[PDB]
């Protein structure tokens, strides 16, 4: 099946086709079914498997664009690096061109990303310690979210992020949907599932 | 995503309507796309969660038609028993008018099920140890098979009857697609799909 057989927007679907982009990866196939009828997820699949568009089409697709200024997120991706922060955004802000993605990560000054997050945002995407910092300083609201994801959570707890991860999910309401990728389940992160997402379904492409 | 939603010819789309069968349970809708490619797949489900549907509705469109006289079966479906036989063969019949389908299983006499294999048939489905006795007999012959599906693999190793369904997969040629369904994934089960699968995907509703 191609993206066009799957219930996608017009401008999503314009977006893909405007970078060459027409059949699913085995993770996305199986993923988007479930994700766009807005069903909790967990994806085991390493990177270059496309993980990345099978969260930020349902994030596209559940997300309407906003002019409210000073909005809060109404979605929110973890993320364990800086790098990872930056392609994901990118990736993204390419297939919602609809939607305000803003990147937040340390090993950098607090006054950038604090002023985009006071400015509104439709979609955050995050390393764990720096989202946590501006939650606490009240300059991240998450009471908005709709759509929280969990990009690499073998790798988030390998780098000590567990405590910020836990505190951004308890952060965000439960109506959410939720989708974890991870190569591996150690048992945080099955632990993790288990209190954080709704009979999820595992797509394991390994 | 309803059943019409997805690549389904009008002979099958037509028979779930008649049944007032249109939307995927979750282990259908992460299954459909990729089983109907053509793909290997895992599904870890139990009963009551839609698994038949997930292997008879790839199965139903991928044969065509045909009337040829004696003609071998494309289609082989392994079960644990007797019951499940019956119940799979009546549902993969419901959903796929245009196919014939012969169940074939012990605990009764060997003669009505070899005439009727004899006279032709599009899908088995079958116990076994009576599949491996009509084969060794070259009552059934497998050479022909294009999907095979071990429904149940945890319970068909429970019942002892792991030489046989390694001897009936290795009668299929390799070109198959192959389905496996389990519950559990015991190690003889693990190995099984390693040695005859093709990078599958799993896919737990568990």
């Amino acid at each position: 099946m191609e993206f066009k057989d799957f219930p996608l927007k017009p401008e999503i679907l314009e977006a893909l086709h405007g970078r060459g982009l027409t059949t699913p990866t085995p993770i996305q196939a199986a993923a988007l079914p479930l994700a766009l009828e807005g069903k909790d997820l967990i994806g085991q699949a390493r990177t270059g498997t496309g993980k990345t568009l099978a969260f930020a089409l349902p994030i596209a697709e559940r997300l309407a664009p906003s002019q409210e200024r000073g909005r809060k997120p109404r979605a929110l991706v973890l993320t364990p690096t800086r790098e990872l922060a930056l392609q994901v955004a990118s990736e993204l802000t390419a297939v919602a061109p609809h939607l305000k993605v803003v990147a937040v990560y340390g090993g950098t000054g607090y006054g950038k990303q604090k002023e985009a997050l006071l400015r509104g945002a439709d979609a955050v995407v995050a390393t764990p310690g720096r989202a946590l910092d501006y939650l606490r300083q009240g300059v991240l609201d998450l009471s908005r979210v709709e759509v929280a994801v969990l990009d690499e959570a073998d790798e988030m707890l390998s780098m000590g992020f567990e405590e910020e991860v836990e505190a951004l999910l308890s952060a965000t309401p439960p109506s959410r949907q939720t989708l974890l990728f991870s190569a591996t389940l150690p048992s945080w992160a099955k632990r993790l599932a288990e209190r954080y997402m709704k009979n999820p379904v595992l797509i394991n492409v390994i």
